[PDB]
């Protein structure tokens, strides 16, 4: 190849092509080692990974690690060759790449050559199959050629080609870390003006690229280029006006670092299917009191995300989750963000009812994939809340399935959190007694939060930090309407400042900031919503 | 102009149509700059909305915003002929691009040529998908053929012709903003007269333009064609006098402002997209009881459509929405037909047994789609009746898909209006009891509207209002039988005015206007539908 | 392999694979004997069992014992296609059989081409159990078209497809036992270094061996193999020295035993029907206290179960079970527990309210599968916590189907015991009164183990065992705890070392050897659970 194409392009992948080398490059190089000693080395090899990672680049750039002789052909131009112009194609690669081995036959989407499983039917589907197939069945187990292929999907292909012996070790490759990524586009840097060196700017566009969880390579080029476009809008007012272009402009295009955060807004980072949000910016400040909650659960939090080592070097074993159980969302959410905000680890906020309506097809291969997204997108903290939702008990008939795809699925995979993993699973839930007691067994759920719902002096506080938003007149006397009832939950609370409003309006044809009496009336609309009944429930049940 | 159109003739998609103009029109004119500095063009772009509503005219405008050679041939035409000599048709066009490159090629209906990934087969599917593909490919940095086209849906096409390097560049050109329309409507009034220099009417326009709900570039068109058609009604027992054309009138023709008043609904322009069904006709005045509740429900679906301003001068909150709930029998229905009728927004109504019966072949994604247009036609209020009906308690276990398709995603569409979002969620149920309780959890309802039964002092007014319509004989004392029982709900004292009637007619058989005895004796003809202890149900259920 | 895996070089299977030996291979050979003497052999053949273990092992060894042409047809692939396609498939391959016959027919899954025997719910499910009976109906004997046929569900297939001809031969197969894992890697060990043919190696195999009684001839397979990987791992950094091969390792490598090890954590060959239970890893050497239980329980479950042989000299017949019962959790799973770990046997662990409450409109149906389960997947000891959940008196007027559904099927279930299984029937209760006597009487729980709370003494010996991991200040002895108190459980006396870990954890952010009063704060937030109350009441309850 002309333009070589060293570890470093494609760099910051170094954790997943350390598995590359050790896996497919070692035999590529001198197969006598598996070939003396232990397994034969697959033949056949795919990179499987979420959809680009500029799928071609990736593979592209392991060919030329090995330095093995690149031969290509890719799927569109395989079935593009006429009816037996495309047979011929397949084995003149392969003989070339007898003679040249090492020699890396790199055919990339082989999803497009092969599709359905068996839906295909194809003339030139089954002849260039089974060319290919059979090519890889005439081999030498010493002849010096693998061929490395990508797909978007491990289904994506005829079982086949799956078949053991025939393409069988596998490559996953996901979303690249945020250092990682920022050695990708330090490489698209190059090119790009910043107009200096700029070790500042470096680690700047480091954090900057940290703003957004990520990009894939493909979608990071993207933004780059976004970049250029949108500092060529910084520079359409200036440059139009000499109609003959300028080589004054040579060093008067320097991106301005602005334009780089400017295209991050609006550029729809990576292109996940499901949601991913990131790590919210709910302080503990705005949390509705609970300055003892606070003290609590940021011990109970930062162990498993800060430290699990110490204590392991004393030998305790840390926990591995916790529940909250109490009123219905006392602002249980905001609770559980708030946590997460002041911890740098992501968030992740997968609603119960969303993953209960979501499935791949009625099939709990989401759940376990959203485990792994987590698993992925790493320290963080992922959040069920309504976990009751997703797993009530196993005896309701409901249920059908339900149970055995899902709620175990979800038990195993919960049972899949471990000290090396990141995660770290915040419970939530209104009544617990309907949740499956498997989760509250030993190996999940551990504890059970509660809460106790808004005391006088917090209501206070919730209030203040509600109606930071809304104007209040001097007229009001904010411990004054706390003190006139705690008979409300934060949620309605909430709606009462707003409530205020809603009254107010009204009085004030044109708004004027919120008064005791605009607090009074509206204190009188809503219903009291801390049912002493409840409180016991939860006061009894507080013995589990 | 219409013949020979260029963006300022017709356009006000101009944030949008911006983006166009800086896509794919900067380069083309001047690339030496940004060759130099910064990126290459990109290759292809699609253009994803409601159908050829635009997109055509958008190109077909770039006949005239460009002089680039509009090669223009068409996907329909394009795959059809005499077998494995259609591929060939493609190409001939394409090598015909680059010769007289700068080229603006012009196909549209990327889908019927962008099949999907392997979902769709077929020979030529499978061969001119590859073909594209690979002319694709064919784009070289030399190159200057540009690449505009236009499909049914953004996910009609195959992912590996929408994967970057290939149509790289994607735009999807929305539902123009309130301002930006009063251009486009203004444009296209062109021909038409409308009265003076009247910067007051199109002011008028403007105005007009936020009374219409949002219209697409052809809806806002249908406007002016009504316009047309109405505006000759008024002509219309004039002009047909004689067989050639009038002189007397021909120009001396007047469209009123009016007919644009007219034509602002009853012909309901909004006819962005799906079947809505048929409106009633009733104002809230011409509706009665429960003027407080009236107040309020009003407020809640008035004051952000129609001033969100003076409510953020407090600060606004969301109001996304609220149940209605009580004793059945004022006509839930009927309080909910009101504020649709009256309301600026246009209302959508999906009717609970319509959505339930949609799983055909377990196809839940009717009611995903439900949600789907609704943002789409956002500011809007959807309307679900007998909520529980379409979504009871998730415990449920007489379900197939039930919960699974339908409930659940309910669950995760309602999450799925967004607060910046004017879609408004109107509720209505009989019995909360039997609907998920999760459904009662906040932000899946706002506020939660008990119906108290109707007071004697409102039976006054509801009762006076009904028997408006009827023959009315000094006879009656109406604010007697008010006053005799409010153990009548709304729907009796509606039958209750109806029954006397019948014993009237009976009576007289010779018309006479209803009286006072015509009212005794059907007051014992009809009972109380109201049991306080039905009322204590429901008043207790108040707190879930 | 290369020259296929022989009969020969398949085993284990003995009992089975000479049954096909005899069967099918036979005639196969010398058809003469057959031909002279009476009917010739079936066509059909089932094999019922956990798949792949050996499925298509079998009969990848028909091929290199009687010449036939190893032909496949795979359950998921013969379903997919479109209708009436579905159908051709099969008889395109019984066609292609006769031409190459004879041929061995191998089909997997037969269950998914036929799943449901009159309850079929669809067209290919009709359409398929027609065609694979008409393939069984044309019927060549001398073109020796053998079809095997696998499934994971014995009663799955239609009685059609079971009926004599037709799939009358069937033989079962399952997971390997104990001594046929030995000869199953023994066999797959030919293929790399041991570390010396010693026949210590071969000890060492069977140790490392019993940690599965023999699951799965591919997964015991997979387990070398990743041995193989590992080891290339270690001799990576060795690799990474010389790039032609060194002669010093040419395969001098040696496959360590610590790669084994290696290999032993993370490969969960334990894969059976996948629910089972986690491995427990206690012997009861480590079980803290209750040194009288042990010997005496030790004694009564490891005399039958470990020494079949000493049992059946004698000629008595094997426990029925035994229940354990006493206050509750003293971690009484952590008994059960140990007899798992000390028994090579799976551990099946069922909780009595999981169990009962499934009630979906009503359906014990989950008590009968509990013993189903529980048979398959034998040899394994199961443990019912909670037995009073799962039976209480029958003598309560609030029973209706309550006892009829659950108790007396869980009666009969129990009775229905098999000894020729390694199950233990090991109960465990609260309060033994509570349960129906007739569960404590003889053909179930034969004897009744009484488990006293734990001694101080034996609190002095389960303190230090649990602390044993975690460090300690030399200045601070754990004896004064333990002869101080021990209301305390033993099931709470290990949260007490994990608590005091916490408290000390938040003492210094440095590590430390914990002090005696990072002891006392947790000794006193757990509170005693010896109620002197409940004590009684069981020593008194022992007279019943």
């Amino acid at each position: 190849e002309v333009s070589r194409i060293s570890y470093e392009d494609i760099g910051g992948l170094s954790e997943q092509l350390g598995k590359i080398r050790e896996m497919i490059e070692l035999p590529l190089k001198h197969p006598e080692l598996f070939e003396r000693l232990g397994i034969t080395p697959p033949k056949g090899v795919i990179l499987y990974g979420p959809p680009g990672t500029g799928k071609t680049l990736i593979a592209r750039a392991v060919a030329n690690e090995s330095g093995a002789n690149f031969l290509s052909i890719n799927g569109p131009e395989i079935m593009s060759k006429y009816y037996g112009q495309s047979e011929q194609k397949l084995r003149e690669i392969f003989s070339k790449a007898e003679e040249t081995a090492p020699s890396i036959i790199f055919i990339d989407e082989i999803d497009s050559i092969a599709p359905k499983r068996e839906e295909v039917q194809g003339e030139v589907e089954r002849r260039v199959v089974a060319q290919l197939l059979t090519l890889m069945d005439g081999m030498k187990e010493r002849g010096h050629v693998i061929v490395i292929g990508a797909t978007n999907r491990i289904d994506a292909i005829d079982p086949a080609l799956r078949r053991p012996g025939r393409f069988d070790r596998e490559i996953e490759i996901g979303v690249p870390d945020r250092n990682g990524r920022k050695e990708i586009l330090m490489i698209h840097t190059r090119n790009m003006p910043l107009g200096m060196s700029e070790e500042e700017k470096n680690k700047f566009l480091e954090e900057m690229a940290d703003y957004t969880y990520g990009f894939v390579g493909a979608d990071l080029a993207a933004l780059v280029r976004e970049s250029a476009m949108n500092a060529l809008r910084r520079y359409l007012p200036e440059i139009d006006l000499d109609k003959p272009i300028p080589t004054e402009i040579l060093e008067k295009m320097v991106v301005t670092e602005d334009d780089f955060k400017n295209a991050l807004k609006s550029i729809e980072p990576s292109s996940l299917r499901e949601v991913m949000v990131e790590v919210p910016n709910v302080h503990w400040d705005d949390i509705g009191g609970l300055e003892d909650v606070k003290r609590e659960i940021k011990e109970t939090v930062e162990l498993p995300l800060l430290k699990p080592d110490v204590f392991k070097r004393l030998g305790i074993r840390p926990s591995k989750g916790f529940l909250l159980y109490g009123p219905p969302g006392v602002g249980k959410t905001l609770l559980a963000k708030a946590v997460a905000t002041e911890s740098n680890a992501n968030f992740i906020s997968i609603k119960g009812p969303e993953v209960l309506s979501k499935w791949v097809g009625e099939s709990e291969k989401a759940i376990r994939e959203i485990f792994k997204k987590a698993k992925q997108v790493a320290p963080a903290i992922v959040f069920l809340d309504e976990i009751d939702s997703i797993a009530p008990r196993r005896g309701t008939t409901s249920d059908s399935g339900v149970t055995e795809r899902i709620v175990n699925q979800l038990l195993t995979s919960l049972d899949g959190i471990e000290v090396m993993n990141g995660v770290v699973v915040i419970g939530a839930t209104n009544r617990p007694d309907i949740m499956d007691p498997a989760l509250l067994r030993a190996g999940r759920f551990d504890k059970l939060i509660y809460i106790p719902p808004p005391d006088k002096e917090a209501r206070l506080s919730i209030l203040k930090v509600h109606t930071k938003n809304m104007p209040l007149a001097p007229d009001v006397d904010l411990n004054d309407i706390a003190q006139r009832t705690e008979g409300y939950v934060g949620a309605d609370l909430e709606n009462l400042c707003r409530e205020a409003g809603m009254n107010a309006y009204r009085e004030n044809p044109d708004a004027t900031s919120v008064s005791q009496k605009n607090f009074l009336d509206a204190l009188k609309t809503i219903r009291p919503s801390v049912d002493e009944e409840v409180i016991k429930f939860y006061r009894t049940l507080s013995e589990t």
